[PDB]
């Protein structure tokens, strides 16, 4: 099957990845290539971004709107609503269990060591109702803050892509074009002529990603050197983090697909083996929907409309390993504090990272910047962040493994409910 040997190759790529870039840094290192060939020794990786990224705006808004227009707004509406009920619910897991692992593990025992939050969520709003279709596509607002000691907040548009005000628009004008009756189909064939055009690009691509994985992950360890110094004051963080996005993604999320859908959750987990580790090789939700959407159709029996629709959705909204690592983090950083935290702080500590997930940006170290806003909300120092940033480049990884299999098998989960 080809299926099979991508697969092979995926985990080949991971594997002679790992291997290469200990081969190279252990060898010479990061020195003795220097920036001439560090550049080129990475690029390869970097390629399978830039591929993986130029198609996402095709993808996400062809998908959406062929998605929503393929569906009663009724129907749509219904299907929605159990897709955000699961996306809170496995978010609310997930923070549930980064609590607990770190409460139980205490990985802040040897204390050996912005954006407010209300302009943090007026830039969601802002960012959900886009200005600009074309700024949109790759622009996203953001609020900066200037002296006039009072601080005042000025906005403006930053690079990256605006993924969930497009996602946004293209399902309102999915929606458009369903109520538009027989004068909105023909719009209907030309987006989904255009969605299958691009998933031909898609399975291109798809036979790159065993090569740019390898020199992803080989270029990640390169260049983040003096590892063991970093597992042993942040060890037990890591962990906590790792440990969490393993229960969360090896337990919890299969038993929910399994209690639902009676079938093999790890025979669903093989098919989307290789968007998994191009979402831990690449660190973005954003750049492996394209080949998770790909996994999902052909690899798993997933409807085209269902996972269309769905996992687009889910790419932005739907993160669990964000809301893992954020939950351990705060955590961590008040075991750091010796601060002692009730029933009432771990509370608000679940809903905000809940809120927080959702807002985040799925790119990579797109997690980091809302672990702020839990801080200041739980009320618990910001400077312990900075130990967080050093080993953010591998919880982020493993975060991204973790916020890419919650929409697949979210979208399997209510592909029986169609059914
Ligand atoms: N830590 C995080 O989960 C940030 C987002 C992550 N990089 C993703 O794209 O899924
Ligand atoms: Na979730
Ligand atoms: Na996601
Ligand atoms: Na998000």
């Amino acid at each position: 099957l080809r299926a099979n040997l991508l697969v092979l190759l995926t985990v080949v790529a991971v594997v002679a990845g790992v291997a290469l870039g200990l081969g190279v840094s252990g060898a010479g290192g990061a020195l003795a290539l220097g920036p001439e060939r560090l550049s080129a020794f990475v690029f390869p990786g970097e390629l399978l971004l830039r591929l993986l990224r130029m198609i996402i705006l095709p993808l996400v808004v062809c998908s959406l709107i062929g998605g929503a227009a393929s569906l009663d707004p009724g129907a749509l509406g219904r299907l929605g609503a159990w897709a955000l009920l699961f996306f809170l619910v496995t978010t609310l897991l997930a923070s549930a269990l980064g609590v607990g692992l770190a409460l139980a593990l205490q990985p802040g025992a040897a204390s050996a060591a912005s954006k407010e939050v209300l302009d943090s969520f007026l830039d969601l709003a802002r960012n959900i109702f886009p200005s600009n279709l074309v700024s949109a596509a790759f622009r996203s607002y953001s609020t900066t803050y200037e002296e006039r000691r009072v601080k005042v907040p000025v906005g403006q548009e930053v690079e990256g892509m605006n993924i969930l005000g497009l996602v946004v628009f293209a399902i309102v004008f999915g929606v458009a074009l369903r109520k538009l009756g027989p004068e909105g189909e023909l719009l209907i064939r030309f987006f989904n002529s255009f969605n299958e055009a691009t998933m031909v690009l898609v399975s291109w691509i798809m036979w790159y990603a065993p090569v740019g994985i390898m020199f992803l992950v080989a270029g990640k360890i390169v260049e983040m050197e003096d590892v063991g110094l970093l597992f042993a004051r942040l060890g037990k963080y890591i962990l906590c983090c790792l440990l969490g996005h393993a229960i969360h993604g090896l337990l919890v999320l299969p038993l929910i697909y399994f209690l639902f859908t009676r079938k093999n959750p790890y025979r669903f987990l093989w098919g989307i083996v290789t968007p998994l580790a191009t979402a831990f090789g690449t660190s973005s939700s954003s750049a492996t929907l394209p080949l998770m959407m790909k996994c999902v159709e052909e690899n798993n029996g997933v409807a085209k409309h269902i996972s269309r629709f769905i996992l687009p959705i889910g790419a932005t909204v739907n993160m669990d390993g964000a809301a893992l690592f954020q939950c351990v983090a705060a955590v961590f950083i008040a075991q750091l504090s010796q601060q002692s935290l009730d029933f009432v702080k771990i509370i608000t500590i679940l809903v905000t990272a809940t809120a927080s997930s959702v807002g985040a940006a799925g790119i990579p170290a797109g997690g980091v910047l809302t672990l702020a806003i839990i801080l200041e909300a739980v009320n618990l120092p910001v400077d312990h962040i900075s130990l967080i940033l050093a080993v953010d480049w591998l919880v982020d990884r493993s975060c991204t493994v973790l916020n890419v299999e919650g929409d697949a098998l979210g979208a399997g989960l209510l592909q029986n409910y169609v059914d």
